[PDB]
Order: structure tokens, then sequence, then C-alpha cells
């Protein structure tokens, strides 16, 4: 199944044809070369030694030198102009892939990881690209070489030529049973590897355990055991190895020796010279090569092939759904989740299961729970980032999915200090994605709202400056104050704040929370808050824990109280 | 600073030396065949065309496939030899890095997963393995080559011997200064490859962060210009090899040439007939990649060597260092811990801050608390796991740390569910740390005590089943009462228990509570228990939380009055 879906890859490539051209004219003057060179050294100059050598000997050199530049310069050209093609079609490649998985579920990102993702991606293009250049190139080089040889031989003495071809097939059966009988079997070495990594890895915490227990000779004599057989496997693999390639070398030799002993017959020499039999020789053993070439070429073309379907499985698997078509552009915020019901992929215990909760607008709500509880979910469901698994949750009279994602997500800003910032200028994060759309003088004044002012008093270039550099040059108050600015600016209908990340170590906190207070202020938000004086300016206060509602009762006549939220706060 | 650590490892290998010698035999033999075959097949052949075709043009045959098959022979010989001699190095080196790693602290376990470690350990023995065979192989392989090649060079007509020789300067250093000018530095491409790699995770669990600005088509312009970066990098170092490899052909082509049109100068081709510079420039042309092999091993040397360097760090690195050499065998059991302070490494927040408590023998005591708190690290503190950082603890009137780490280790039994279990049989697995020192009797009464006689009649080999199979073939149940039954055989003064990890939702769970209650009936202990029936069984309770008391009481009191730890144990 790779005709298909090489079919189906030649688009990408079509307008880059060019290039194509190129090396493949380039690859068959190199082969050319290759062989003009056996066929202009050997002849002549076994030839012409007959008291005629005296102008041939000294013409050669120079022969010799031109053929060289030339297939030097035939292989940088056909070498270049496939990597420009190579280059380009990865580039379109990876151009298409990013923005494909740019617009595609979380939950993708978050059962993969950004280093093994990125690493797959950028490994598995350059693989496709070697592979598939390789195999081109070995195919086109190497098939004419052979078809020049075989001119070569058949232009001399074509009886060696049609007893090598007819030797061809009984030498070419022999090591294509050979190579499939010295393949081994790699389904069962895998449980020693995984005896030996579970020994090291159950008996790591197990080493505590052989610590508690007090044994250690036990461990180094499974070791022992286990050390040896694996050891006694890698030898044999290696005696594979070393027993396959002497076996094709020896039945290549017999091949030869028959052409040889063939050549042995009389009727032959009287038109075969020393000269002649040297070039045909030669073209034998120089044509031992490029057979093997072909085969393992033929090997690699398999494997990158598989890779590539793999990643088009990969580009190919969903997208963003918007099954909504509603798009409701400029929502009020009439903010009520009812009977959530969510789990993480494996698992069977929902997060939430019948959560009802409603955030009404102009009211401050306060989201109170311990670290790592459902209150993230929770703030992620809102933004619809994973959509629920079960239940549904009615805005403004209509379906949080019925409204277009796009829509839904351009009316709510989340502001945090674990917002990490994109790599560009400060004026240019500030804007990352309204640039063009918002003026400099009303991103001035946000900015001078945002008490940046000090910040960019300090900066080398001011408003100018460029952040990021993979937050070496960005610290963590810097990125919360450039968040915040940045919803500011936005400035969304609804806020979704998540202070859990945050860090109550800061120098310099009253500023930062002042401008908080400003900018909420003006629009209703429910912030997920964890300074005392944040949760007394609340106007609402819900007890959740757990995902779950334990106490209902106004928020006012809890903290008068002072029973059991008070005692918690205190504690944490 | 390669010489003194080879030289250190000199004694790994020195009692094996009759493969070495085989094998060192094996190549010399394997070059002069080489070297032999030209030999007797170039002038011979010249000799034949001199009216003696006959006699020597059916000769050739069978020399020439006796020596393949001598070539064949030795080459096999040689690296089944070579990889004998280092499968049994590295498995000495594997068996004594064990061993070290075995004994030396839990840090190491956790601060590399065991993944990127054992796949580290394996993958660099069998790198510093391969580096060093192949490197020795080849110095003395294609030595023997070179040796041979300029031998026969110099038998025949050593003019164009000497006239190489003196070039030999020359090219040489040529070919240095090309290699050098096209070693590039990689120092500035990494910008780019963590760049991606930003830009990827910026908007991964950032789509909302990406729906904050709202738009992806500033990340794909983003991607565009840095992937055309990448690719433009990539084409420059493809360029910068493919621009390499010519050259030196070129150089070498070149060298060729003058020494042919040096053969081109009269008075030398009076003692040269065809099959003279026939041998001779096959002989030339034959060393084109001996030389190439030799200068390039050196790379491939360091690499290895350097590799085999870090292993030797590793194994370096620091001890399981008894500081104590105060061995107290057979602990009464005084168990109180004072000034407990903790952290783990990188961070600046201890664990536990002037912690003290108190387990007199004879009493039960009751640990609880929420799930990943403290509890964990003074129950591994207390089995001197990892060394407490701040404070000391006395025992019986000796410091914790004075006692002898394995006598210590070894009056201190720890029963959970997630206790590994070696692939052992469950007789030997029963008996992991002392199988030789324990009676089959009183092993079976242990199990028939242990509640394992339903498990035991299920199983098809009875007590000698073999358990582990990395687990699939053993349940969490099963592993819990194997643990049980381990702890109850080894009957250690003081138990600590982590049942925070742990699973209730068991379909059999009565069974096992009365086998545990039983066991901890005769000795007492202080488990981290996490059932009602446990809790309140138990004798003495103290309220800890986040590593600190809050509240001091009697258990029978605070049970009694059910205030705040009723509440919290009916939440959670
Ligand atoms: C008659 C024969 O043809 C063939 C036909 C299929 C082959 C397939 C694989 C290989 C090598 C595989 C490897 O090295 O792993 C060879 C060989 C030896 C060169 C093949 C030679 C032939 C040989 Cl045996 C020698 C020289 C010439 Cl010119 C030749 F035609
Ligand atoms: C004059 C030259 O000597 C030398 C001396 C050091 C070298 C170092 C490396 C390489 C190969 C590098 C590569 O392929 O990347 C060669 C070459 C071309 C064969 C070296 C040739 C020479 C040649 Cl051109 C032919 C035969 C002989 Cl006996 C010889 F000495």
């Amino acid at each position: 199944s790779t005709w298909q879906t090489f079919r189906r890859l030649w688009p990408t490539i079509a307008p880059f044809k060019a290039g194509l051209i190129v090396a493949g004219v380039a690859l068959i003057l190199n082969a050319a070369s290759d062989t003009f060179m056996l066929s202009l050294l050997k002849p002549l100059l076994d030839d012409g030694f007959g008291k005629t050598d005296r102008s041939v000997l000294v013409w050669m050199p120079l022969v010799v030198i031109g053929l060289m530049i030339l297939r030097g310069i035939t292989s940088y050209v056909s070498s270049y102009c496939i990597s420009w093609v190579s280059g380009k079609v990865v580039m379109t490649m990876r151009r298409r892939l990013f923005g494909h998985m740019m617009g595609m579920p979380v939950s993708f990102f978050d059962k993969q990881s950004t280093g093994t993702l990125l690493s797959r991606i950028t490994y598995d293009s350059e693989q496709v690209a070697s592979s598939s250049s390789g195999a081109l190139i070995t195919v086109v080089r190497e098939g004419a070489s052979i078809i020049g040889l075989f001119i070569m031989m058949f232009y001399y003495s074509w009886q060696l030529s049609i007893i090598l071809i007819v030797l061809a097939p009984i030498v070419s059966i022999a090591i294509r049973v050979v190579s499939k009988r010295f393949r081994n079997i790699s389904k069962n070495m895998q449980n020693t590897m995984g005896q030996v990594t579970t020994s090291a890895e159950q008996m790591l915490k197990g080493h505590k355990e052989v610590l508690i227990f007090g044994g250690q000779e036990v461990e180094t004599k499974r070791f022992d055991k286990v050390s040896n057989r694996m050891r006694l496997q890698g030898m044999k693999m290696v005696s594979a190895s070393s027993i396959s390639d002497p076996i094709i070398q020896l039945i290549a030799s017999l091949a030869l020796a028959f052409v040889l002993y063939a050549a042995s017959f009389p009727s032959v020499m009287d038109s075969l010279t020393a000269g002649t039999i040297t070039v045909v020789f030669s073209s034998m053993i120089a044509l031992m090569r490029p057979l093997k070439s072909l085969t393992n070429v033929n090997a690699q073309f398999q494997r990158g092939m598989a890779a590539c379907q793999t990643l088009f499985t990969i580009l190919d698997s969903e997208q963003e759904k918007d099954e909504g078509k509603r798009v409701i552009e400029r929502a009020t915020g009439d903010v009520e989740f009812r009977n959530v019901t969510f789990t993480y992929p494996g698992r069977d215990v929902p997060a939430l299961r019948n959560i009802n909760l409603k955030i009404p607008a102009g009211k401050t709500v306060a989201l109170v729970g311990r670290s790592g509880s459902g209150k993230s979910t929770i703030a992620s469901l809102i933004t619809r980032f994973y959509d629920i698994d079960e239940g549904e949750i009615l805005m403004d009279g209509h379906d949080l999915r019925e409204y277009t994602l796009a829509s839904l997500r351009n009316q709510v800003a989340l502001v945090s200090q674990n917002v990490h910032l994109f790599n560009d200028t400060v004026a240019n994060n500030i804007a990352y994605a309204r640039t063009e759309q918002y003026s400099r003088e009303q991103i001035e004044e946000a900015a001078r709202m945002a008490y940046a002012m000090d910040f960019i008093n300090k900066m080398d270039n001011g408003l100018d400056t460029v952040i990021g550099e993979n937050g070496v040059l960005l610290s963590g108050g810097q990125r919360q104050r450039i968040a915040i600015a940045r919803a500011l600016l936005r400035d969304s209908p609804i806020l979704i704040l998540d202070e859990a990340t945050s860090a109550l170590d800061t120098e310099s906190e009253r500023a930062i929370q002042a401008a908080l207070d400003e900018l909420q202020k003006n629009r209703t938000s429910l912030v997920i808050a964890h300074r005392l004086s944040t949760i007394e300016k609340a106007d609402e206060i819900v007890v959740v824990e757990d995902g779950v509602i334990v106490e209902r009762g106004t928020h006012n006549d809890l903290l008068e109280h002072r029973g059991v939220y008070a005692q918690l706060h205190k504690m944490q």
C-alpha cells in the first residue's frame, strides 16, 4: 500500500520539477562519466603500450583530471538540487502539518508532550525526506551505471556479457534465499530487555524494598543471570550479522570464477587482448556494488515510506469540529454551568458529577478550593478548551457548544502569571492578534494604565523591546503584568483568572493587585483568587470542594460566623 | 586525557588476551590475503598474455576461490572473536555498574527515571564496546593492508612508490586543512530549534491563550518564518558536506594523475611491463579507502572513549556511605522523630520544619493526612531511604544515622499494595531476601496463615508458581496479599505501612483487613491507615496537616466530640 499514497503525495512536488530534471540529468551524466573513465583508462592504456605509449601515456592524465572535475561538479550539482527539492517539500509539509495541528483539540496535546511531539514532527519529516531522496538518487544513478556497464560489456566481447546475464538469475535467487534465511526474529529478546528494565525499576523503590528486606546478593545473582542471557543474545545476533556477508561475497566470487573459466575456453582469446579483458573485469568489479546498493535502497524506501504513511495518519486524525454553526458574536456573559460531567481519558471516575453553578453578570464570584482540585477543569470547560463529556450548558438561551468556537473563545479572556509570552516584541506581544486593529496611541495609553511605565523606561528599546528569548529575559512578575495588560487591552466581557499557579512570594504585588482590581471593577468576572483581600472583596463566594458543593449560604454570613471556612483559610 | 583512562581499563581485559591474539592474527592474515589476491592475479595474468594463456588462465579460478574462502573464514573468525571479547567485557562492566548502583542512595533513582537510566547504561555500554572494537580492528587490519600494499609497491618498481611517498605529506596537509575548513560549528541553529518548540508549546496548552489573542494567522506566519530559517540552515549544512567530499576526491585524483605523469617519464617503462603498471595502479586505487578509514577512526575512538569516561564518572559518583559504624542489631523499636527538616533537591522550602513526634512501643499510632502530604516523606525518613537534611533523631539512646544502614533497614518492614514483585517464583518472592534461611514447613505455615490458600490452590504449580511476568499475571490484591505475607514472615519489630497508594475499590477486602489486623496485633506499629475501621481501632491518633500538628488532644476525646476531624473524615 505505497503506490496510492505516493501518487497522493505527487501534488506537493508537482510544480517543483525543474530541480528534479536538473538532478536527473546530473546523475545520468555522473554515471556516464564514471563508466567513461574506465572506458578511456583501461583499453587505451593497455593497448597503446605496444611501442605507441609515448603519446597516450601523457595524454591520459589530462583526461583523468577533466573527468574527475566533471564527476565532482555533477555530484555537487545533483546533491545540491536534490537537497533544494527536499528542503522545499519538507518546508511545505511542515507548514501544512503545523497549520493542521494548531486547529485541533487540546486532548491530543495533553496525551503527547511538547518535546516528544516536536521530535516526532521534525525527525519524521527529515527522515522521509532523506529516505525518499536517497532511494530516488540511488535508483537513478545506479540504474544508469548498470545500463552503461552492460553497454560497454556488450560492446566488448558480448560472450562474457551473455555468460554473466545467464548466471544472473541463479546468483540472484541464491542471494535472495540466503538473505531471507539470515533474518532473525525480533520478538523474543524483548523479554530480557523488559526484564532488566523491570529489575532496574521494580528494584529502585524495590531497592528501598531491597534495603528494607536486606537482600543485595540475590539481586546481584539475578542480574548476573539476566546479563549473561542478554550477552548471549547479542553475541548470537552479531554472529548472524557476520555470517551473512561472507556467504554473499563467496557466491559473487563463484560467479566471477565461473566467468573466468568460461573465458578459459578458446576461440575468444583471439578477439580478446590484454586491454579488453582488463577493462571487462574492471567493469565487473565496478558493477559489484550497485546491485547491493539497489536492494538496500529498496529496503530503505519501504522503511521511509512507512514513516510517511504514519505522518499522514497523524495529519488526518480528527480536527477542531465546529458542530455548532450558530455563531453569536459579542456575548452578554450569562455564565451558568449545569450538569457538568467530564473525565480524563482512560479513567472511569468523572472529574465532576451533575455540577450546577451560576455566575450572573454584574456580580463577583470567588472560586475557592485546594490546589490541584477541579477548579482548573471547570475554568478550562468555561473556555471550552475540552468539551464536557456529558451534560449541556446553556448561555443566554443557547447551548455553549452551539456558539462558534472562535466566537465563544474570543469573548473570554484568561489572565494568569503562568501565561507564557510569545517570542515577539513587547508591543507585538501586547497585541498578539489585534496588532493591525489597535491604534498606537490607544496601546500606549493602555500600557501606561498597565503600570508598565517603570519596566518600559528600563527597557533599552522602550515599548519596542523584544520580549521572550525563551523566558530568559522575562521574569514571572513581568509576565503576569504583560498578561494583565493584554487582558485589559482586549477588555473581554467575561474574565476567568487562575491564581493557583501564581506564586505569592512577590516583592512588589500591591501595584499588581490594584491594577487587577481596576481591570475587574468595570467588567464582572469570576476569578479563582488566592489572596485574603481578594476573597474578602468578593461579592459572592461559593464553597465547592472536590468538585462538589458541601455548604450553601451567604458569603457575608459565613465570614461573620468564621467557622470551617475561617479555619481552612487560616490553615491554608 | 584518554591514555590514562585506557590504561585504567586494561585490567578488565588483561586475562582476556587469547581472543585478542586470535583476532590479531586473523586480521593480519585477512589483509595478507587481500593483497595476495591482486598479487597472483595481475602479473600472472600478464604472463598469460605472453603466449602462456592456457597454463595460468585455467589455474586462476581455483586460486581465486581458495583465496576468497580464506578471506571469508578469517573475516568470520575475527568478527566472532572480537564480538566474544566485547560481549564478555561489557558483561563484566554491566555487572559491576549494576552492583555499584544497587548500593547507592535513592535520589539517583528519582532524578533520572528508570528508562533514562537503563537505556543510558545499555546504550553507552554497547556504544563504547562497538567504538573501541571498531577502532582496534580498523587500525590493525588497515595498517596491515597499508604495509602489505607498500611492500608490493616497493617490490615492483620502487620509483613510483617514492614518487607517491614524497607527495603524501603534501596531500595529507591539504586534506587536513580542507576537512577543518568544512567542520562547521553548531552554535546558533539551536536557537531556531528551541524557538519552534517555544512556538508549539506557547499555544499547545495555550490554545485558550491563542484564543486570548483570538487568531491563528499570526502563529502561521511566525511558523512560516522560523521554518524557512531552519530549512535554510539545513540547506547550508547539506551544501557544506556536498562541497567537502568532492574536493578531497579531486585532490586524490590530482595525486594519482601526477603519479601517472611521473610514470610518463622514460627510462622506467623499460622495467615496467603492462602487468606491472596494472598491479601498481590497482594497489594505488585500493589504498584509497584504507587511509580514509585510518584517518577517520580517531573521531570514532574519541566519541566512544568520551562515553566510557562519563560511564566511569557515573560509576564513581559518591556511594551509600555508612558514616555510622555503630551497628545495633535487633532494635527494640523506640520510635521518636524530632527536629525533622528536609527538602527535595533544588527547592528552598523544606518538607518539614522542626517536626517532633513519638511512637512508643506497645502503642498504636495512626498517620492521618491528605494524599500527597508529608506522610510519605516521614515514612521514608523512618526507613532512612533519604537522610534528613537538618536535625537529628535518636533511637534507643543512639542516633538513627549512628546505626548501620543494613542493620537499621533490616529491623523495619514496609507493607503496601504498591510493593513491586520480584521476577521469581511465588515461594521465591515470599522469601526474596532470606530464602536459604527459611524452612519449607515454616514458609508453608506462614502462607497458610497468609490467607493465600485460595490463590495457591488455583495456581497451576501451587506454591512454586512463577510470580511476576511484568505484573501481567499478578493482580493488585494478590500483590498486596503477597506483601502482607512477606511482612508476616519477616516479622520485623516495627512496621510502617502506606495505604494511601492502595485502592479501596476491592471486591474482597475483609479477609485482607483481618489478616493485617492479626499481623499488627502481636507487634506494635504505626501505619498510615485509610479506612474508618482502622482509624477507629487505633489506640492513639495524632492530627498532623501540611507537615505540622495543628490540634493536640486525646484521640478518644476528639472522636467523641466529632468536630473538625469528623467533618474532614466525612468529606474525605
Ligand atoms: C551474476 C551476479 O549478478 C547479480 C545479481 C543480483 C545480485 C544481488 C545482490 C548482490 C550483492 C549483495 C550484497 O553484496 O550484499 C549481487 C552481487 C555480488 C555482486 C548480485 C549480483 C554478479 C555478481 Cl555475483 C558479481 C558481479 C557481477 Cl557484474 C554480477 F552481475
Ligand atoms: C597522496 C595520497 O596520500 C594520502 C594521505 C592522507 C590521506 C588522508 C585521507 C584520505 C581520504 C580522505 C577521504 O576520502 O575523505 C586520503 C586519500 C585519497 C585517498 C589520503 C591520501 C594517496 C593517494 Cl591520493 C592514493 C594512494 C596513496 Cl598510497 C596515497 F598516499
